[PDB]
Parts: structure tokens; C-alpha cells; sequence
């Protein structure tokens, strides 16, 4: 049925789980180690202390997960988010992904945040053709920019838009 | 005469004179308030022991310089980065800012760097000019992407590359 809700560091086993081979065996993460459950714990609160990390479930298990971050380090670039999707090693498609991001979407453009960022390593036809169907902007791409796996990969960048005016701070997320 | 040189923290002074009108009038750089010569004397420490530092002195005076920095943090990422250059307001469109780049590049392919991003606040003729007549290519643009001064600000990535085993970076010499 695929429910959807607010992670929580309990599930840091499951979502190291599904990170595991993404890690090791594919070129999606640049991350060239896999994670402790004691880091992943970390990660999930140190993020949830201001952005939105989403779990996805089906038959009480974590099959995907879906979370925000920041995209460049100083404050005249706090209005853009970094946005990350992974789905299960089996059976999601796009599929879970969509379902998860048309929940983390809304609460971004609902936080106060103008473009979402996404970084997808190409070639990637698929996830390509879910965030242009979600309306996500192709921007550029950095050819050869990252060498993992004894392979260089192009890095394309995708940007959705929420549209405003005036400007204020963006807003975090409501606690555990 | 444009003499080029490693920087030293000796610099900071005159190093933070050139950055500051960049931060106060600029959005060259997205850093707001200007730094202390105490803390832009530990950048140049801080950047020197890993990346090329560069000043470019006239008659005794600095009137530009240049400096690497990481790219993206995750290890993939190793072999990418960035170039920074900025020369003084009185010396703009003088040649300093090639003539920084024509030692900084090479001395960034031999230290086993494969390509070199800069990114550019978008409404620069002059910079983009300098950039694409030096063998960089534009690869994509953030559209308003950056707020600063009362105004969103488009940025471009423009892409210089070195050639292609892949063996790590390497680091640069103190003194």
C-alpha cells in the first residue's frame, strides 16, 4: 500500500539497508563507503533538525526514503534545497519515488524555500523522465565530474520551481 | 611590473582591501559580511595546505589574487575543483586576471586535477569574456539561485578541462 510519514532515528537500520548497495554497487551516491547505523542515526536527526526526511512502508517495512538538505553553505542561499529520493533494490519503480516526493514537494514550497535541486548521475533515463513529469527544469550538466566504480559520470541538475516575491527566511520542520 | 607569487598571511591586509568592495557592493562573492585580516590571514593558511594560493604584485602592492577550492566533499568528487579570481577595482580589465590564471591552471594540472569549475554571477560580460577566451566552456546556469543586496541572482558554471587511469590529487608546497 506504500504509507508515508516522518523518519525517525529507530528506522536507521532499515534505510542503511536499502543504502547499502547504492553505495557499494552503483554510481547514484558519490559516497564511496558504506555508513554505520550509528552515523545513519545521525544523519537522519542532524537533518530532521531542519529539513523534512520522509520514510516510505509497505507491510511495516521501510522500502524507501526521501529527505532535503542544503544546497550551498552560505546564507544567501538558503531559499534553495538539495533533494534526495531512494527507493528499494526490488520492486518501486517510479512508482514509490513519485509518491514520495509529491509529499516532500509541498512541505518544502509550504517552508518557505523558492527551487528545489536535484542531482541526477547520467546516464538515468528513468529517474530523468519522473522529475520532468513532476516538472523539474533541466539546468546543466558537470560532464565527468565524479569518478566512482573505475568510471567517470556526468552529473545533471534539475530544478523545481515553487514561485514568489518579497522575500523572508525559509522555515524548518515540526519535531519528532 | 605584475610580479606573481605564492600568498603568505603577511597579504591578509591587503588582500582583504581588494575582497571587501566585492562583499560590500558585489554579489561576486554571496559572503555578506567582510572578514576580519585575522580571519582572512587563516583562509590563506587554511587553503595553502592543501590548494595553490597566488597574489599578483605591482610596484610593491598586491592588486590581485587566486585560490582552489574543494569542489564537492565526497570522494568521487576528488579530482574537481574550484578557481577563484579577483583583482583590485582599479586594475579591472588590465590583464592581471588572465595573466593569474596562466600560472594557477597548469600549476592545477600537474597536481592531477581534472577539471576546474567557476562560477559567475550573471550579469558579467567582462567575466564570462575572460573565462570562454581562455578555454572554459559553459556547462549550465542556477537561475535565481542566490539572494543578496535586495535582488535574486542567476549563477553560471563554467568548465575548464585537462585531459585523460585516474590516480588521486595531490597537494601543494608551504613555505
Amino acid at each position: 500500500g506504500i504509507d508515508i510519514r516522518v523518519a525517525r532515528p529507530e528506522d536507521a537500520e532499515e534505510i542503511q539497508i536499502i543504502y547499502a548497495p547504492i553505495v557499494l554497487n552503483t554510481a547514484i551516491s558519490f559516497e564511496e563507503a558504506v555508513p554505520s547505523v550509528e552515523q545513519m542515526r545521525e544523519r537522519i536527526s542532524t537533518t530532521l533538525q531542519t529539513y523534512p526526511y520522509l520514510v516510505a512502508v509497505r507491510e511495516g517495512r521501510v522500502v524507501g526514503y526521501a529527505y532535503a538538505s542544503q544546497h550551498r553553505a552560505r546564507a544567501a542561499y538558503r531559499w534553495a534545497v538539495d533533494v534526495t529520493v531512494y527507493v528499494a533494490e526490488g520492486q518501486r519503480r517510479s512508482g514509490i519515488a513519485r509518491q514520495l516526493y509529491d509529499v516532500l514537494l509541498p512541505v518544502l514550497k509550504r517552508l518557505g524555500y523558492r527551487s528545489a535541486y536535484a542531482g541526477i548521475a547520467l546516464p538515468n533515463e528513468g529517474s530523468v523522465g519522473l522529475h520532468e513529469r513532476l516538472g523539474f527544469q533541466h539546468i546543466g550538466t558537470f560532464p565527468q565530474v565524479g569518478f566512482k566504480l573505475d568510471a567517470w559520470h556526468d552529473v545533471g541538475y534539475w530544478r523545481f520551481d515553487f514561485g514568489d516575491e518579497g522575500l523572508h527566511p525559509e522555515a524548518p520542520l515540526g519535531f519528532l
